[PDB]
């Protein structure tokens, strides 16, 4: 009913165009150049890349990381799907780009780049990345400016990233697994909320509490090295007895009970898990839309409903409730590639959103001005930002696809993130039935 083949293709796409720095010669997004690629650490530590997190340029390290761990997951349990889609190699080149810029924001054992960008000042501009001349602070966290949440969460992503890429570049994936392994003792040994100490974060990317990336950062250590030790600090800093609220960058709790339910075949988080599941579930804890959207709140809810639909999949993977959670999750990206009568994927189906709240899509080929007329202009973004999820409907299933709505036409790494890995499952389960 939907060619999942394109679908994941542009959700590839989307984050192709989120690229920061230098891009390379097989740059597949023509409207993007190379941009900030003045990006330092206070010593001159070139932060060159990453991805630019939604429709702004700001370098946001939290949800950076968990994109990338949640998509390297996604990469682990359903390759079979990215395979038949011609997706793989893609896909593996997506995240190496996030990848190779965690290590160079990890510029010293203990100090670790944030953000680069001032968000403020970076969300007064509307215009190219390319044509960006603003000052464009970067902050660190370090014993004096602990962020244990950012620091696991990017050895989370690490420590996936070494798992996915070990079979085919070890060089790689070990100064990956290096990185982890040091990013986690600093997250240890320095206690605190990344986003106290990168003040500028809290505005957009507050951490609630860093305990249940602490647990996450540990279950992926033990999946890719197997010693006691970081089993040990999962359950000392995981959960058995809370039920997660959602799946997203601010919350791990239902990811590492699940990550520890599977790939370390521990039974103590399985009713968790199930829990978490039969919330979203139809009859459960979480309203559902008239025309069937799984809807938790306003502010992206296509995003938590994909990312819900991403667990239920790993889930299925591992016969946990799998009849359920493949229909549920199903529904879910269904709805999103357009069962309610059009895509909220841009680019994608019928009728997809025209006004992504995204700053280089918005602007007209070079060398057109970009400014804040392009913001105010009634019409679609001049490019396609092929592959985007948006942020989603309210809670009645409207969408007016308007430019200036922050809030519904958003677009974000994290929006992405699970969805893709839901639509490798979707494509995978093609494979099996
Ligand atoms: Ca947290
Ligand atoms: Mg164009």
């Amino acid at each position: 009913q939907y060619n999942y083949d394109e679908v994941l293709e542009k959700s590839i796409l989307f984050y192709e165009a989120e690229r920061s720095g230098r891009l390379p010669a097989n740059n597949r997004i023509p409207y993007r150049g190379d941009s900030a690629l003045g990006d330092q650490g206070n010593q001159g530590q070139d932060l060159t890349g990453g991805w630019y997190d939604a429709g702004d340029h700001v370098k946001f390290g939290f949800p950076m990381a968990f994109a990338t761990t949640t998509l390297a997951w996604g990469i682990l349990e359903f390759r079979d799907g990215y395979e038949a889609a011609g997706q793989y190699n893609l896909a593996l080149d997506s995240i190496r780009w996030t990848l190779n810029y965690f290590l160079k924001a990890h510029v010293s054992d203990n100090e670790f780049y944030g953000q680069v960008g001032d968000a403020n000042t970076d969300h007064a501009y509307w215009g190219r990345p390319e044509d960006m001349t603003m000052e464009r602070p970067a902050w660190s966290i370090s014993p004096s400016a602990p962020g244990s949440d950012l620091a696991a969460e990017t050895a989370a992503a690490l420590a996936a990233g070494y798992l996915v890429f070990r079979d085919s570049d070890a060089a790689f994936a070990n100064n990956l697994l290096a990185h982890s392994r040091t990013l986690y003792d600093f997250a240890l040994n320095n206690r605190g909320i990344y986003s106290q100490s990168i003040s500028n974060a809290a505005g957009f990317y507050a951490s609630s509490a860093y305990e249940d990336e602490l647990a996450w950062g540990a279950a992926w250590l033990y999946r890719a090295t197997e010693e006691q030790e970081y089993l040990d600090r999962a359950y000392e800093f995981g959960t058995t007895t809370n039920t997660a609220w959602a799946y997203d960058w601010n919350e791990k709790i239902v990811g590492y009970q699940l990550l520890l339910t599977t790939s370390a075949g521990q039974t103590d988080f399985l009713p968790r898990v199930e829990n978490f599941l039969r919330n979203w579930f139809p009859g459960g804890s979480v309203q559902y839309t008239p025309l069937g959207l799984a809807w938790l709140a306003q502010w992206g809810p296509n995003r938590y409903a994909a990312n819900a639909a991403f667990i239920a999949l790993v889930s299925a993977k591992y016969n946990i409730l799998a009849s359920e959670s493949e229909q549920f999750a199903r529904s879910q990206i269904h709805y999103m590639l357009g069962d309610a009568g059009r895509s909220y994927v841009v680019g994608f189906g019928n009728n997809p959103p025209q006004q992504p709240h995204h700053r280089s899509s918005s602007c007209p080929d070079q060398p057109a001005e970009c400014d804040w007329d392009e913001f105010n202009q009634p019409g679609p973004n001049y490019q396609i930002l092929y592959g985007a999820l948006v942020g989603g409907p309210d809670q009645n299933d409207q969408f007016e696809d308007l430019r200036s709505d922050y809030i519904r036409n958003e677009v974000a790494n994290d929006y992405n993130a699970g969805f893709q890995g839901a639509v490798a499952a979707l494509r995978a389960i093609q494979l099996r039935d």
